[PDB]
């Protein structure tokens, strides 16, 4: 049975007061000057959807307009006013996609039409098209039949580009903690394991390769899912230790309170979270999540939002769209992550599809589009490690602190909780990974 205090879910045990873990003295932390920047926050800015669609498109195709390959650009709705004789590009919306055994149809649609576009069984770009999601801006480069179909030869994806300046090396080596789905208030929370992840983080290590990785910590990004939440799905009760928003958020803070004071907190909301139930989600509600505000350390980031350390930009993202990503490509699954993550940076969209439990808000301004390129994305939410690099760009999924609940069991959801990707900023690379299953 749950409640509800002004319409939100707020409820249907110890919340860490006692826990008090300080910092190594054996341990001297390296000085180093804390560049930082909240590059992006959504905070910083009829037909529902209309403004979303014409933001998105207009975005997009900025992207794809940036591709040295692509010229002769024409409107769709002047398709038919084109001879079949010349060989044109267009850019829209993939409204719709659908396999033949002869290949692919997709009904593209622009700001001054729809056209049916017909890709053969085995252009070489077929892998890709195959693999775009719906509602995703794509290029198409053809000639049109002037029966209705535009028969492509050539398909294109925002995607990043292959060259990209070098950058800079620091005066310091400075390394970057990635965390996320802790899911306080869930029986299935690795408590013992995230105790000791704690301890690490204040000097409590046994080597000298630690030690010196320690040291030079000043950053812990945490992408979503803190709290389990109330009313997520039905069920969770049977699951839940704390079972209440205010007491999830307290505990939460009581553990983050011993996150060393020289370690910079960049805390971002998820879907279980005390936050707008639709993306993008600017921040979390203060009214419940007002303990984690309070931190001396933390700054609460929107989701997505773009963190910019020591020149590095890092985007952080919950990762609703590797849902999106393993539902419409059969071979693409989770126990590798990585994968779909690489497809949403080449459509340079977080969650382009719509419908799914994936609820995206009828905004004016499409903040889901990657307008600029990443040397980091982090995701959350599939509770699974994982990192791969794209084109310079280091994909990476930082897991979960929760074991397999008796729901994960049912949709078969294995996770892979307390692995811990560390981050040297410099490079912008995961150059180990934290083990802490042992405490699980
Ligand atoms: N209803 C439902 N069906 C199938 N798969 C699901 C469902 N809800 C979440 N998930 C998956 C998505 C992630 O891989 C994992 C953790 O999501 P989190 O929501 O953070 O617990 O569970
Ligand atoms: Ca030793
Ligand atoms: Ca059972
Ligand atoms: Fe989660
Ligand atoms: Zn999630």
């Amino acid at each position: 049975v749950v409640l509800d205090k002004y319409g939100y879910p707020i409820l249907y045990y110890s919340k860490y007061e006692d826990v008090v873990i300080e910092w190594n003295p054996s341990v001297t932390p390296v000085q180093i000057e804390k560049n930082y920047e909240v590059k992006f926050d959504v905070r910083q800015v009829v037909e529902a959807y209309a403004s979303l669609f014409k933001s998105r498109l207009s975005k997009l195709k900025r992207i794809l307009r940036e591709n040295p390959e692509i010229s002769n650009v024409v409107d769709i709705g002047k398709l038919n006013y084109v001879s079949g004789d010349e060989e044109v590009t267009i850019i829209g919306l993939v409204n719709s996609k659908r396999e033949t055994n002869r290949g692919l149809i997709f009904e593209v649609e622009d700001k001054t039409g729809i056209v049916k576009v017909f890709l053969p069984k085995d252009s070489e770009d077929y892998r890709e098209a195959f693999k775009v999601l719906p509602d995703a801006v794509v290029a198409f480069k053809g000639f049109y039949s002037k029966k209705g179909i535009f028969f492509a030869n050539k398909f294109y994806l925002p995607d990043v580009p292959l060259y990209r300046k070098q950058k800079p090396p620091l005066e310091e080596k400075v390394y970057a903690i990635l965390i996320s789905d802790i899911h306080v208030g869930s029986r299935e929370f690795c408590e013992k394991a995230f105790l000791k992840f704690l301890e690490w983080l204040n000097g409590h290590v046994e080597s000298k390769e630690e030690e010196e990785i320690v040291s030079r910590v000043k950053y812990l990004i945490i992408a979503g899912d803190v709290v389990d939440g109330i009313g997520i799905y039905p069920g969770q009760y049977s699951d839940l230790v704390i079972p209440d928003i205010f007491d999830q958020y307290e505990a939460l803070a009581n553990l983050l309170a011993n996150v060393p004071e020289h370690i910079t907190m960049f805390i971002g909301p998820g879907n279980h979270d005390a936050a707008r139930p639709a993306i993008p989600q600017p921040e979390f509600y203060k009214e419940y999540a007002k303990p984690i505000y309070k931190l001396k350390n933390a700054i609460i980031i929107s989701n997505p939002a773009v963190i910019r350390l020591h020149g590095r930009d890092f985007l952080i993202a919950h990762g609703r769209g590797i849902e999106d990503v393993v539902s419409f490509v059969p071979g693409l699954t989770h126990h590798k992550p990585g994968l779909p993550m690489v497809e949403l940076l080449k459509m340079r969209h977080l969650a382009p599809t719509f419908g799914g439990k994936v609820p995206i808000a009828p905004d004016p301004e499409d903040l889901l589009v990657i307008e600029e390129v990443p040397d980091l994305v982090q995701m959350g939410h599939v509770h699974v490690y994982d990192a791969v690099v794209y084109r310079g760009v280091q994909l990476v999924n930082s897991a979960t602190w929760q074991a397999q609940t008796e729901f994960q069991k049912m949709v078969n959801i294995v996770p892979t909780p307390a692995k811990v990707p560390v981050v040297d900023v410099e490079s912008a690379r995961v150059v180990k990974v934290l083990d802490f299953s042992g405490w699980c």
